[PDB]
């Protein structure tokens, strides 16, 4: 007796580095509006969080997907699936969802992350989560009305947190540069918000931008190999506010065979959703001793 | 008594940042040697053959690349504390015969209870430097005139320059009465009763002092309208530290400040830490944006 639902993916706004922010009208339509959307990527998985015309959480309609660019010119495609708490495909079932005819809220999160008691999700350092934003038009929340089957277009999607990037090179004198386990540890980062704080997502709530701490940390163990021997590691931070405080980035790596260990302590700041804060490092030998130098843009706003 | 004609050596000019075996040959074999700038002043502190210091035979030159070649030639002259010329009336130096020592400082500044220079930030010393073996004191033999052959001299301490570019929607960028203020930088008011300079003792890479600071009020203008600030600064261990650059500047008529954060840096004595910083215009809004280059070590 009900409608089914066909969700059609919207894609996403990838992250990007910063660059000195539109201090105007809340929704944003400027900031966006020359961005290139990305398709969703291939094995991802998004949730689809339905409320009623009064925005109150309707669980029954909850429901996650698994994307595959298998689409006509390598379109995204959304599949029905099953999911554990973190957002991971723990089972084959594809059990379509069906709703009453309606007007209804929606709101999409990628990884298909479960909601806690607060109506959003539990989110720490070292991941990514994109998500609804109400801060972009392009990304705000938006409201279909139900009236056999119905196609439900989704808006696209942006970055709740930010993303640090080290790209370490192998200079004068290296000739194997790997990870050792201990990889990079950045520290002094925001710790996690507490699950006692409320949260209201769906009128507007996001992510502060709070004072990190000395003993917040999160591990980046895995790296990428380029062409000219350079590895490349990427991880989530939390919004925070370190331009009082120290960031420091420890590197362990294995220089021609032998551990070694670099310290990048990082003062002035200011980590926000939807930006990378890209570093390049190379791993030199001056004489017999091995250097780290590095390079990263920065930007500082007028305080007059 | 023999007359000294003292000869200008030149000087090795301040250079970006680029191991110890001291004394070092190596270090400025390949570096060309400027002439000493004209209207500049050199001190000429003479010690005897056991390196003590010899106060009747202290003598302050003016430089004037008058030279019959295009080269330096140094006057006799009557200078301030600061070495500044107050009198160019020409006394020549007057020494009898033996073996001594000599070091040079410019500019001409009067040398305090321990025998060196009183030194802050926001000034250039050029001095003999014991670290390198072409900079390095020498001695001489005196046997009715001489000729003294001056060895080259080196900068004592770290230089600092801003490049200020006028980028996207920059009509006019200068500098406020405010100018650039660097803090963070090594405190000269901690002062060391160990210092010996004759036998080899040089400026510390002290950690610097949030406290210790110094004022750039003049730029000159590139053609692009990009704006140049430098000054001196004592050598500072900026590695775990921060030095703060606040640059008060007149963009498009209105006042602005921004906060350069640097750290990863050790400013060591003859070399530049230069920086080059964009102010453009994202929206209506004004910005500052620059390069980083840090470096550090294995730990391991
Ligand atoms: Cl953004
Ligand atoms: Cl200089
Ligand atoms: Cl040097």
């Amino acid at each position: 007796d009900r409608v089914r639902i066909d969700p059609v993916a919207g894609g996403y706004y990838p992250s990007i580095s910063p660059s000195a922010q539109t201090r105007g009208a809340t929704p944003d339509g400027e900031t966006l509006k020359d961005r290139p959307i990305f398709l969703l990527e291939d094995g991802s998985t998004i949730r689809l969080v339905v409320y009623d015309d009064a925005k109150n959480l309707l669980e029954e309609y909850s429901k996650a997907y698994l994307v595959r660019n298998a689409g006509t010119s390598g379109s995204s495609l959304l599949y029905p699936c099953e999911v554990d708490d973190n957002g991971a495909v723990i089972s084959s079932s594809s059990t379509p969802l069906y709703m009453k005819a309606g007007t209804y809220y929606f709101r999409i999160l990628s990884p298909a992350k479960a909601l806690n008691s607060k109506g959003f999700v539990n989110i720490g350092n070292g991941e990514y989560l994109l998500a609804t934003d109400d801060r972009y038009t392009q990304t705000a929340m938006t409201a279909v009305t139900i009236t056999n089957v119905q196609t439900l277009y989704l808006p696209p999607i942006i970055n709740q947190t930010a993303r640090m990037q080290f790209t370490v090179r192998a200079g004068e004198g290296v000739h194997t540069l790997e990870m050792l386990a201990e990889g990079i540890e950045i520290s002094g980062i925001q710790q996690p918000l507490d699950n006692t704080t409320s949260f209201d997502w769906v009128n507007g709530d996001v992510l502060p931008v709070k004072v990190g701490d000395q003993s917040a940390s999160v591990r980046i163990t895995q790296a990428t190999r380029n062409a000219d021997n350079s590895l490349v590691a990427h991880t989530g931070v939390l919004p925070t506010d370190a331009r009082s405080h120290s960031i420091s980035v420890l590197l362990n790596l294995k220089v021609n065979g032998n551990p070694t260990q670099y310290q990048m302590l990082l003062t002035g700041l200011y980590l926000t959703a939807g930006h990378s804060y890209n570093y390049t490092a190379t791993v030199k030998i001056s004489n017999g001793v091995t250097v780290l130098t590095w390079q990263n843009r920065s930007w500082t706003e007028n305080v007059v």
